[PDB]
């Protein structure tokens, strides 16, 4: 059973701006998603210090980048704390509202789209390169969920019956047809070294 939700108006406006504005420096999406993975990994590691059983769902803390040219997907997998249903359908949108308004106002003051992560809404930079984003996520003591959106003001959430993840988040970027450079080994490596050089978890770039 699939539930369909409306983005809050401010977040829909942000996604439209990301999709419609001319902006050539699209590669920043990868830094923003890796940063989110790193923050999620930080949090499970921190919480496991007072409750070690939180690592029963998996002790390894890492980030994997997986291109698939046949499916035209770039997938980013981490074993961080994951997201609850409440995060997905209600609570993260509430935090995104204030960040979006601030980011909007910064853009009119002369800020650049690459600063999106300073306003806590860097995830939506995925829409610089993806026509559809599918997010599989598993938080301890909650179900595995699949979040999905092709923008247009709505997203879906369902309980996911695919391959169990144990714990963490998997962001599946269905790339636009003119954005397949982000499937190339040399290009991904270039971007990670330039923008994500000091991330404190092993990042593995899969090849095909
Ligand atoms: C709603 C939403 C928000 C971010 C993303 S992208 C995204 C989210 C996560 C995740 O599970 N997090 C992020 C974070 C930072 C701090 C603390 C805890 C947690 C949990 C990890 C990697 C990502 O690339 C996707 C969606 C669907």
């Amino acid at each position: 059973e699939v539930e369909t939700f409306a983005f809050q108006a401010e977040i829909a406006q942000l996604m439209s701006l990301i999709i419609n504005t001319f902006y050539s420096n699209k590669e920043i999406f990868l830094r923003e998603l890796i940063s989110n993975s790193s923050d999620a990994l930080d949090k499970i590691r921190y919480e496991s210090l007072t409750d070690p059983s939180k690592l029963d769902s998996g002790k390894e803390l890492h980030i994997n980048l997986i291109p698939n040219k046949q499916d035209r997907t770039l997938t980013i997998v981490d074993t961080g704390i994951g997201m609850t249903k409440a995060d997905l359908i209600n609570n993260l949108g509430t935090i995104a509202k204030s960040g979006t308004k601030a980011f909007m106002e910064a853009l009119q003051a002369g800020a650049d789209i690459s600063m999106i992560g300073q306003f806590g809404v860097g995830f939506y930079s995925a829409y610089l390169v993806a026509e559809k984003v599918t997010v599989i996520t598993k938080h301890n003591d909650d179900e595995q969920y699949a979040w999905e959106s092709s923008a247009g003001g709505s997203f879906t959430v369902r309980t996911d019956t695919g391959e169990p993840m144990g714990r963490g988040t998997k962001v599946i970027l269905h790339l636009k047809e003119d954005q397949t450079e982000y499937l190339e080994e040399r290009r991904i490596k270039e971007i990670v070294k330039k923008h994500s050089q000091f991330i404190g978890y092993p990042i593995t770039l899969f090849v095909e």
